[PDB]
This record gives C-alpha cells, sequence and structure tokens, in this order.
C-alpha cells in the first residue's frame, strides 16, 4: 500500500527508465544473470550465453529487456490496482517458466542496483523507498497467486 506522494515518486523514477528501456532492461537482466547464475538456466534462449560480453552484446536479451520492463511500467501505471495485469504474469511465472519466488527478489534489487548505477546521486532515498515498495507490492500481489496454485 503505497500514498499518492509514493506512487508520485515511483512514476517519476520510470521517466529515467522509459527515456531508455532497452538499456536499462538489458542491465537488469545482466546484473541478475551475474549476481545469481542459476537464473540464467531458466531461460533455455540464454543459457548459451556463456560471458557478460557476450550477454552485453545479444540484442535478442535486450529484446527481451524491453519485453520485461514494458510489462512492468504498464503495472506501476496502475498505481496499485494491477490484478488484472498481473494474474497472467504469476500465472506464466509459475505454471509455465516455473520462477521461485526468489527470483523475483533477486530481480527486484537488481532494479534498484542498476538505477543508483545509471542515476548515481539522482535516485534520492525518498525515491528508493517508494521504488522498493512499489516492487514489494508487486512480488507480494505475485505470492499470493502462487500461494494459490501450490507453487513453490
Ligand atoms: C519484474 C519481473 C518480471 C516481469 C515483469 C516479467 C515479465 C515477463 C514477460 C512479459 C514475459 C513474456 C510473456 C510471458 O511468458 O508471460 C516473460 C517471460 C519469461 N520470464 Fe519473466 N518477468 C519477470 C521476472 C522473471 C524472472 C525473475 C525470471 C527468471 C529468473 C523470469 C523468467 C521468464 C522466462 C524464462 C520467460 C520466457 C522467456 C522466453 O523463452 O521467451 N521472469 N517475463
Amino acid at each position: 500500500g503505497l500514498s499518492d506522494g509514493e506512487w508520485q515518486q515511483v512514476l517519476n523514477v520510470w521517466g529515467k527508465v522509459e527515456a531508455d528501456i532497452a538499456g536499462h532492461g538489458q542491465e537488469v537482466l545482466i546484473r541478475l544473470f551475474t549476481g545469481h547464475p542459476e537464473t540464467l538456466e531458466k531461460f533455455d534462449k540464454f543459457k548459451h550465453l556463456k560471458t557478460e560480453a557476450e550477454m552485453k552484446a545479444s540484442e535478442d536479451l535486450k529484446k527481451h529487456g524491453t519485453v520485461v520492463l514494458t510489462a512492468l511500467g504498464g503495472i506501476l501505471k496502475k498505481k496499485g490496482h494491477h490484478e488484472a495485469e498481473l494474474k497472467p504474469l504469476a500465472q506464466s511465472h509459475a505454471t509455465k517458466h516455473k520462477i521461485p519466488i526468489k527470483y523475483l527478489e533477486f530481480i527486484s534489487d537488481a532494479i534498484i542496483h542498476v538505477l543508483h548505477s545509471k542515476h548515481p546521486g539522482d535516485f534520492g532515498a525518498d525515491a528508493q523507498g517508494a521504488m522498493t515498495k512499489a516492487l514489494e507490492l508487486f512480488r507480494n500481489d505475485i505470492a499470493a497467486k502462487y500461494k494459490e496454485l501450490g507453487f513453490q
């Protein structure tokens, strides 16, 4: 649950992402894959990537980064009223991709890391607080659907 002022911070930060969605999406996935190499094994189309240089050179990884952040941005713009947008993603990630909630924690922290890396000194403590709360809400509502499905 976020206040109006917190949502305003989230959507202000998101403007930074929308200026370069592919570059942000690429770096988020690279941070996930290099920090948590077990996550790469869930992607049949990226498991061939052995080095970060190959990851950086992969145009399909940048494409998928655009898909991921476009979906997340659509959810964030609903300011919590995201049941219709979130349900299909919860279902596909639990039942088809088999993504444990832990990996959603990993990618949430990766987003925070990338924002500081690309905007050092321009991602203030209030903005980090609000973005963190928004990603916690996203993860918590996914977790509720995971529990319904019995997925661990
Ligand atoms: C912010 C969190 C995430 C968002 C918004 C997101 C979004 C998406 C979307 C929109 C798709 C394509 C449609 C679909 O299959 O539902 C997708 C596919 C997929 N996601 Fe995610 N995802 C997220 C996190 C993760 C994480 C953490 C993992 C694994 C560590 C993951 C694994 C996958 C896989 C394996 C696919 C299929 C890729 C393919 O072969 O095309 N997702 N995701």
